[PDB]
């Protein structure tokens, strides 16, 4: 089925050992930093459940590195876009993360220069949504930058839950170096968070994108017209109603661009 | 061999057709763009090589595509940070549309910010790919706004090295020019009847020599073959636990 080849796509797994799961993530983490030489990682910290398990993982990843003699940092940095309304919950992750810096770049700046040159350009004004992205890669930007000046390698957060419905900005949240929570879903993420000892609030507000000025802290569930838990229940192979399976595989179709390097004639997932 | 390996994953032909060619990459962007039903394409214009290239096959794509009746358009933009070589590409391509943003102020408003934000000064280099990334954000600011496609300039030269922004040049939707080593594309805009001025610690012609089968010294394999293996990661999506190609 779609399905099942979709499972193996994302790299899900029906059920999983916690603890497990963190060691090889972890383990990954550790591999990739110590093969690059990099001197260790950089992430945006946005009070988001993906940000949180991939902060900690990180923090973890590079405790672990200097235990056994080696050398590594962790600089976890909030990005709002001047006061973000959820500041709060961004200030309680970084108290669980406990990285190793904690640093901060507010992105208004750069995204209204941004708007308002393209306006300027093209007597447009960016909607809504295009400015949107505009944030999102501007933090990117931003990740990059202390990542090149500081040496370090950007972590991505992109897991299955995010993949299947392609839902993230290519070039924006979508760029990193590496990521650490390939193949999880959504639910599988909270478990994860759930072993490492998180604050429970971390984890149990509702996921969003945060990008837009009209409409702020807008759900990823109402704009993608289904639940997380329909989603996991699809990836993690469970019976779900035709309705999601019909819904999620046309989003993965339309969305394989997202998953893919830039297309060229050689490539045949485009056809 | 390795040079063998790497030739087949660039996908480089030793010897080349022009004019074949560019029917073949003219037909890849007809058919990428009605596939997923954009109105178009962008692309920044440097006046360099490669996006005259890139540029005038997608002039020549949406001008066929009109002609068997469909709808298309193209937007050449220029993306200066605060020219003739550009203003001749333009004259060149005859693009359906010819736009500018001019990425200065972006810029430095996020270098001001970065220094007072943390105290340190951006260098030039990463100053540089905040350049390059800004114009990611241009270009897919305008695809956004008016349903177009981004084109890269991305070729088996600029990808066995590695060398350009990932995420920034090295950002777009899809690349017309993959498998051309630097004068093999040369040869494509001589055959297309671009002016001279346009498509004219290792030389580009060395680099065209490896990749197009030829012997090459030691030092050169040796040097582009670890370049390629270090660059790897600006060749694939992010890396996770699942892949090995990093290792
Ligand atoms: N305001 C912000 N400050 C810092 N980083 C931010 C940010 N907004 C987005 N990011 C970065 O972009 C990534 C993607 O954001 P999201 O898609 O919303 C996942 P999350 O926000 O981390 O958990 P979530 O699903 O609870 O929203 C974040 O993990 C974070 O690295
Ligand atoms: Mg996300
Ligand atoms: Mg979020
Ligand atoms: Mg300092």
């Amino acid at each position: 089925s779609m399905q099942e080849k979709i499972m193996r796509e994302l790299h899900v797994k029906p059920s999983i050992d916690p603890k497990q799961e963190i060691e090889d993530r972890v383990n990954f983490l550790k591999q990739y930093v110590k093969k690059t030489g990099a001197k260790g990682f950089v992430l945006g910290i946005s009070g988001g459940q993906d940000s949180t398990l991939a902060g900690r993982l990180a923090q973890l990843a590079v405790e672990s590195i200097r235990e056994e003699g080696g050398d590594a940092q962790f600089i976890a940095v909030r990005l709002p876009h001047g006061t973000q309304q959820d500041e709060d919950d961004a200030q309680l992750a970084l108290k669980f993360i406990k990285p190793d810096k904690s640093w901060k770049f507010d992105i208004k700046s750069t995204v209204s220069a941004f708007s308002d040159q393209y306006q300027q350009e093209t007597g447009d004004q960016l909607t809504d949504f295009n400015k949107g992205n505009v944030k999102a890669r501007t933090r990117m930007i931003a990740q990059y930058a202390i990542g090149g000046q500081e040496g370090l390698l950007v972590l991505g957060t992109d897991h299955a839950a995010e993949a299947v419905t392609g839902f993230f900005t290519k070039y924006g949240d979508g760029g990193a170096d590496l990521l650490p929570l390939t193949g999880l879903t959504k639910r599988q993420g909270r478990t994860l968070l759930k072993e490492l000892g998180a604050p429970e609030r971390l984890y149990l507000k509702e996921p969003t994108a945060d990008l837009l000025d009209e409409k702020p802290q807008q759900s990823d569930e109402t704009e993608l017209g289904i639940s997380y838990d329909e989603i996991d229940d699809y990836l993690e192979g469970k019976e779900v109603s035709a309705k999601v399976s019909e819904a999620l595989e046309k989003r993965y179709s339309m969305t394989e661009h997202k998953r893919q390097v830039p297309a060229s004639m050689f490539d045949d997932w485009w056809k």
